[PDB]
Order: C-alpha cells, then sequence, then structure tokens
C-alpha cells in the first residue's frame, strides 16, 4: 500500500474529515505527490511523514485545523513558502534530518506566526553557530527549540503552573 493506499486505508475506517491524526511512517510515495493529503481534512491536527522522500512540500492541502506536522527525514530544501498558506494555524513543526541548512531556508517560516516549537535535531542548522539563538532572532513566535524554551528550560509538562 503505497503512500495514498496508506491514507485510504485509514480513510476506510473514517473519512478524511473524521481524522484527527494519520501518519505516513516510511511509506513509499506515488512519486512527488502525496495525493492522499487533500483539504478534506477538515479536523487534521497531528501528520507525521518520516522518511518518505519528499524533497519538495508543495503537496499541501489548506489544513486550517493542522497543529503538528513532522516532515523529519526528508529532502525537504525549502519550499516552506508553501506553509504560509497551508500551515497558517502550525504551531509546531519538525526539520528533523531536513536540508534546511541556512536561517534563509527558515525565514518563510517568520509569516506563521502560530509556530510555538520547532524540532532541529540531526537538522542541517546544525552546523550553524548558536544555531538556536539565531532561529529566535528571524522567527519570533517560536518558545521551543529542540525541547529547550528561550529560559533555556526543557518543556515542562506539568511543573509549568507559572512557577519553575
Amino acid at each position: 500500500m503505497e503512500m495514498d493506499k496508506r491514507i485510504y486505508l485509514e480513510l476506510r475506517n473514517r473519512t478524511p474529515s473524521d481524522v484527527k491524526e494519520l501518519v505516513l511512517d516510511n511509506c513509499k510515495s506515488i512519486e512527488g505527490k502525496i495525493e492522499g493529503l487533500t483539504d478534506e481534512f477538515e479536523e487534521l491536527e497531528f501528520l507525521s511523514t518520516i522518511n518518505v522522500g519528499l524533497t519538495s512540500i508543495s503537496n499541501l492541502p489548506k489544513l486550517n485545523k493542522l497543529k503538528k506536522l513532522e516532515l523529519s527525514e526528508n529532502r525537504i530544501s525549502g519550499d516552506l513558502e508553501v506553509l504560509a498558506e497551508k500551515c497558517p494555524n502550525l504551531k509546531h513543526l519538525n526539520l528533523s534530518g531536513n536540508k534546511i541548512k541556512d536561517l534563509s531556508t527558515i525565514e518563510p517560516l517568520k509569516k506563521l506566526e502560530n509556530l510555538k516549537s520547532l524540532d532541529l535535531f540531526n537538522c542541517e542548522v546544525t552546523n550553524l553557530n548558536a544555531y538556536r539563538e539565531n532561529v529566535f532572532k528571524l522567527l519570533p513566535q517560536v518558545m521551543y527549540l529542540d525541547g529547550y524554551d528561550r529560559d533555556n528550560k526543557e518543556a515542562p509538562d506539568s511543573d509549568v503552573e507559572g512557577y519553575v
């Protein structure tokens, strides 16, 4: 079952509008098209595409209820400017192992004022000095980067009740 059929299999259990989370994990794509991810996904919040061979994300539908997009382990070397349209509500984006090597590539992300957390694990920006500090210079929305916030604290899951 290819990328589209992986999606199709789940869409059989529930229609795109009812799919809150659907992951394409290590699934061979059609070619360079997702196909299955249409803007029929009303309440699609969590989605991952771990190692599916996506070089460009110019196949994204306008998911206005999105929350988490894992694009980790893909040949993403740009084409992020499409996110301003398809993801004007996304706060969580994983670029783990993606070919985002320069701060110029993350500039389109400043258009997404909802972004709160970025994952740069094994991302190409690791070859940059003070990569976190430089990201906060451009992207002023994200509060968390690689698990640590602006205070250099690991994102508290319980002990964040206005105290430290």
